[PDB]
C-alpha cells in the first residue's frame, strides 16, 4: 500500500531532490529491491531492450545519412532521380524526426519534473545530454535551410554526442551499468581536478610564434608525441617532468584510489538509475 | 604455480576488464571516427577505415592531431580530436589500469584455486 503506487514511496525516492541524505540507499530496503527487480524482469526489461534497439537503428541511420552527405556547396541540395538520393533523403528525414522527438522529450521532462536549477546540472545528466544533442540537430537543420555550410559543424557535434549517448543504455546490464557509473564518478572528481591543474601548467609553460601552436606542441607531450626540438630545453624538461612524469601518473594513482572506495556507491547509483528507468517506463 | 596463477589472472582480466573496456572504447571510437570522417571533405582520409585507424593510433601513443587538412571549420576538427583524446586516452585507459589493479587485489585466492583445478584436470 502506497509503495507500488499512491505520493508513492518509489516515486518519492526516485525523484528526490539530490539533497536527501540516503537517496541511493533507501532502495536497498528489503521489499523495494525485490519489487523493482520483479517489475524489471516482468515488463521493463523487454521495453528497455526495444528502446535500445530503436535508438541503435536511429544512430545507424543518422551515421549513414551524414556519411553520404553531398559536397557541392551552399545547401539545400537538390535531390536527383537516383535510388541512393532517395535513401539519403529518407535517412535525413528520419534523423531530423528523431532530433525533434528528443527535443520534445527533453521539454516534457523539464516541464513535468521542474528541476531546481541545481539538480538540473548536478543530477539528470542523461536528460541534458540528449536534449543538447537534439538542440545540435535542430540548429543543424536551421543552418541547412539558411544556406550555411556551418550546418555540418552542428551535425557532426550531434553525431558524436549521439554515439557517446549510447552509454546511457548500459544501465539494464549490472556489470556495464556499474562500469558507466564509475566512468561518471571518474569524470566528475579526478578528471576535473587533474584537468584544472594540468591546464594551468600547460598555459603557463606555453606562454610557432603563436599561443595556439605552442599550446598544441606542448599538449602533444601528454599523448606521447612530444618533439623536444619542434622549433628552451630547461622549460621543456620542467614541463615534461611536472606533467607527463608526475601529474599523469598521479592521476592514475588517484583513479585507483577512487575505484577502491566507490564500489558500493557505484552499485547503489546504478540501482537508482534502473529504478528511475522502471518508473518512467511505468508512467509512459 | 607462479606462471599458472599469472595465466589465470590474464584469463580473468581478458574476460572482465578488457571486455567492458573494449565495448565502451569501441563505441567511443566509432562515434568520434564517424564524426571526423563526416567533417572531412575529401582526400586520403575520407573513408571510415582510414579515420578509424588514425584515431586508434592515439590509443597507442602515435596520434597526429594534424593528420589531415581537407576540411572546413578547423575549430570543429580540433575540438573533436581533443574530446576523443580526453575521453579515451586520458580517462578510459587510466581507468582500465585502475580497474585492473582492483581486480588483481580481489582475485588472488580465486586465481590460485582455478590454477589448482586446472592442474587437477
Ligand atoms: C560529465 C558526464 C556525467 C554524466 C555521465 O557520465 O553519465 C550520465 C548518463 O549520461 C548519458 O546520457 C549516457 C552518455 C554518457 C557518456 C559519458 C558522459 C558524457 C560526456 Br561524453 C560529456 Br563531458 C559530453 C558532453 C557534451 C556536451 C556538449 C555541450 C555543447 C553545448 C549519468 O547521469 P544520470 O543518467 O542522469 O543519473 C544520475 C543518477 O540518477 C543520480 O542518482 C546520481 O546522483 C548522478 O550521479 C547520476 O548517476
Ligand atoms: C519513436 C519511438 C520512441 C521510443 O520508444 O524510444 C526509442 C528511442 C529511445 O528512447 P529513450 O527514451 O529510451 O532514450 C533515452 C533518453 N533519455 C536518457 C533522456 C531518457 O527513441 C528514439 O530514438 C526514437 C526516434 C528515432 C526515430 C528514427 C527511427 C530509426
Ligand atoms: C561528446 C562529443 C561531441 C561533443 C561536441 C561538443 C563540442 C561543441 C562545442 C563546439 C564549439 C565550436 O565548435 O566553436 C568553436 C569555438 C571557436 O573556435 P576558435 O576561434 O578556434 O577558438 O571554440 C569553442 O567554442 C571551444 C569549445 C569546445
Ligand atoms: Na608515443
Amino acid at each position: 500500500s502506497c509503495i507500488d503506487t499512491c505520493n508513492s514511496v518509489l516515486e518519492v525516492i526516485a525523484y528526490s531532490s539530490s539533497e536527501t541524505p540516503n537517496r541511493h540507499d533507501m532502495l536497498l530496503v528489503e521489499p523495494l529491491n525485490r519489487l523493482l527487480q520483479d517489475k524489471w524482469d516482468r515488463f521493463v526489461k523487454r521495453i528497455f531492450y526495444f528502446n535500445f534497439f530503436v535508438y541503435c537503428l536511429y544512430m545507424i541511420i543518422f551515421t549513414a545519412a551524414a556519411y553520404y552527405r553531398p559536397v557541392e556547396g551552399l545547401p539545400p541540395y537538390k535531390l536527383k532521380n537516383t535510388v541512393g538520393d532517395y535513401f539519403r533523403v529518407t535517412g535525413e528525414i528520419l534523423s531530423v524526426s528523431g532530433g525533434v522527438y528528443f527535443f520534445f522529450r527533453g521539454i516534457q521532462y523539464f516541464l513535468q519534473r521542474r528541476p531546481s536549477l541545481k539538480s538540473l546540472f548536478v543530477d539528470s545528466y542523461s536528460e541534458i545530454l540528449f536534449f543538447v544533442q537534439s538542440l545540435f540537430m535542430l540548429v543543424s537543420v536551421v543552418l541547412y535551410f539558411s544556406q550555411r555550410k556551418e550546418y555540418v559543424a552542428s551535425m557532426v557535434f550531434s553525431l558524436a554526442m549521439g554515439w557517446t549517448n549510447m552509454l546511457y543504455y548500459t544501465r539494464g546490464f549490472q556489470q556495464m551499468g556499474i562500469y558507466a557509473v564509475m566512468i561518471e564518478k571518474m569524470i566528475l572528481r579526478d578528471l576535473c581536478r587533474f584537468m584544472f591543474v594540468y591546464l594551468v601548467f600547460l598555459f603557463g609553460f606555453s606562454t610557432y610564434n603563436s599561443l595556439y601552436s605552442t599550446c598544441l606542441e606542448l599538449f602533444k607531450f601528454t599523448i606521447g608525441m612530444g618533439d623536444l626540438e619542434f622549433t628552451f630545453i630547461i622549460l621543456l624538461l620542467a614541463y615534461v617532468i611536472l606533467t607527463y612524469i608526475l601529474l599523469l601518473n598521479m592521476l592514475i594513482a588517484l583513479m585507483g584510489e577512487t575505484v577502491n572506495k566507490i564500489a558500493q556507491e557505484s552499485k547503489n547509483i546504478w540501482k537508482l538509475q534502473r529504478a528511475i528507468t522502471i518508473l518512467d517506463t511505468e508512467k509512459s
